[PDB]
Order: C-alpha cells, then structure tokens, then sequence
C-alpha cells in the first residue's frame, strides 16, 4: 500500500525459534476464531491504514501497532514461541485503540466488546501440557 504507512509487524522470520503449544492452538481455534467473527471485528482485522482514514498522526502516536490480521498470520504461520507473546499482541491492539481514541468513541466501544470476550476466553486458557 502507501509508502506513508509503516511496514506491518513481522509475521515471517526464520531466525526466530517457533513452537506449537496447546495454548497457542487454543489461541487460534478458540480465541481468534471467536473474536474474528464478532460484529465489531472489522476495524481490527488489518493494520490501521492511516492514509485511507485520513489520520496522519496515527503512527506518530502509536509506535507499537498491532491488529488481528497480523495476529491471525502469526498464529497460522506458527510465529510464536509461547502464548504470552500472542496475548501481548492482543493487549497491544486494545491498548493502542484506548490510547489513540477518545473514551466512548465507537471504535473504543467496539474494542471493549472484543476485549470482554477476549478476557473470558483467556481466563479459560488451558494449562500448558
Ligand atoms: O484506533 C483505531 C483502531 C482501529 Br481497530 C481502527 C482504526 N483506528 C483509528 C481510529 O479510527
């Protein structure tokens, strides 16, 4: 896309060691699946396109971007070593939204609905085996 958007977060890197865990499997099959199909998922399914949105300050403010399209690729392409790395990606995505936008803006209400679901699912993250 535009040269004025940063490159997306890394989803491929052979030098980074990879592992499947049961918790990572749950993150894809339960957590990502649940949030991706939610009515309010669409703004979170790809990197913020600051050019298309006319938000030229977005990447001035948000220096650690994350989105569910990136997370989906990371899960499907086994990028992670553990569940904490992926959970941190989700939390980064939510916090970016809460930092950039005014409380009570529609996008914040959308994020909060996804976060409530996320929390419920992560409370049930299975014991690592
Ligand atoms: O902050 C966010 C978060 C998502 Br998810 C989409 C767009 N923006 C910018 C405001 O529209």
């Amino acid at each position: 896309g535009s040269h004025m958007n940063p490159p997306p977060p890394e989803t491929s890197n052979p030098n980074k060691p990879k592992r499947q865990t049961n918790q990572l499997q749950y993150l894809l099959r339960v957590v990502l699946k649940t949030l991706w199909k939610h009515q309010f998922a669409w703004p979170f399914q790809q990197p913020v396109d600051a050019v298309k949105l006319n938000l030229p300050d977005y990447y001035k403010i948000i220096k650690t971007p994350m989105d569910m399209g990136t997370i989906k690729k990371r899960l499907e392409n086994n990028y992670y070593w553990n569940a904490q790395e992926c959970i941190q990606d989700f939390n980064t995505m939510f916090t970016n939204c809460y930092i950039y936008n005014k409380p009570g803006d529609d996008i914040v209400l959308m994020a909060e609905a996804l976060e409530k679901l996320f929390l419920q699912k992560i409370n049930e993250l299975p014991t690592e085996e």
